[PDB]
């Protein structure tokens, strides 16, 4: 079913809730034994959100391998991503040991540092370039090259140094700006504006380690991400774009990481999103 019919026809009937119970209801429950472990409890943002085990980014240390972050593998698409929370005051370094250990060339970031008068996550990355970062327990380096503020989204070069073996990778910096404190835009349009130039900066191809994408618990706005993006690249592929089944690609993605699209109002924008995405795709 042309998913802009059963748009129309969701949206008339006004069952966007009960699609999304059916979702929840049918999704995958896999364990999370790690995340649950005492010495880690410090290391989650929120109780109830937690990487499965089988999918965990492990961190390359003998010490303590843990980070809230899940590997999601697209395998039709050929597209993988890292989702993850917001870098918690003691775990801004082991968040740039995952970037470094991982290769990955972007960080994706759909929060504001403060929403609702309250901390969504740390401040992991420099404000002035003369003005470095030092992680002392990751032995890394982390340098301000260069910002490029647009109404919507800022743009930003970051040096990122192991100073162990003094290598350097740029890594590009994507900060979503504008995304309301309660509910989900009105139009898709800057949302679409921004996905494209992540797209655009070769933070998505394959000769890359996967983009880090994160928001405040890593499972909302992050899965609209990578749902919408996701979508149009098989829309893409296909013989048959109408083959796209929004809600299918969803349930496999929950293979991976639990919770992803957080509300009814989410579910619904992600499939504006991926129609008025591909009317540019084709
Ligand atoms: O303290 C911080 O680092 C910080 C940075 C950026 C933020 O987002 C923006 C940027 C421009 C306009 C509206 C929001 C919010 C906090």
């Amino acid at each position: 079913m042309e998913m802009e019919k059963e748009f129309e026809q969701i949206d008339k009937s006004g069952s966007w809730a009960a699609i999304y119970q059916d979702i929840r209801h049918e999704a995958s429950d896999f364990p999370s034994r790690v995340a649950k472990l005492p010495k880690n409890k410090n290391r989650n943002r929120y109780r109830d959100v937690s990487p499965f085990d089988h999918s965990r980014i492990k961190l390359h240390q003998e010490d303590n391998d843990y980070i809230n972050a899940s590997l999601i593998k697209m395998e039709e698409a050929q597209r993988s991503y890292i989702l993850t929370q917001g870098p918690l005051p003691n775990t801004v370094g082991h968040f740039w040991e995952m970037v470094w250990e991982q290769k990955s060339r972007g960080v994706v970031m759909l929060n504001r540092v403060m929403e609702k008068g309250s901390l969504k996550c740390a401040q992991y990355w420099p404000q002035k370039e003369e003005k470095e970062m030092i992680f002392e327990d990751t032995n890394l380096k982390l340098t301000l090259i260069s910002e490029d503020i647009k109404s919507y989204y800022t743009v930003r070069q970051l040096e990122l140094e192991n100073l162990t073996t003094q290598e350097t990778r740029e890594i590009l910096h994507f900060h979503y700006t504008t995304w309301p404190d309660f509910g989900v835009p009105e139009s898709p349009a800057s949302f679409l504006n921004f996905l494209f130039k992540v797209r655009e900066s070769g933070s998505l191809s394959p000769e890359h380690g996967p983009v880090v994408v994160h928001c405040s618990a890593g499972i909302g706005r992050s899965g609209t991400f990578c749902l919408a993006d996701t979508c149009l690249l098989l829309m893409d592929k296909r013989k048959d774009p109408s083959s796209v089944d929004i809600k299918k690609v969803l349930l496999e993605m929950r293979k991976f990481r639990m919770g992803l699209i957080q509300t009814a109002d989410q579910l619904r924008f992600s499939y504006l999103a991926v129609i008025e995405g591909a009317k540019f795709i084709m």
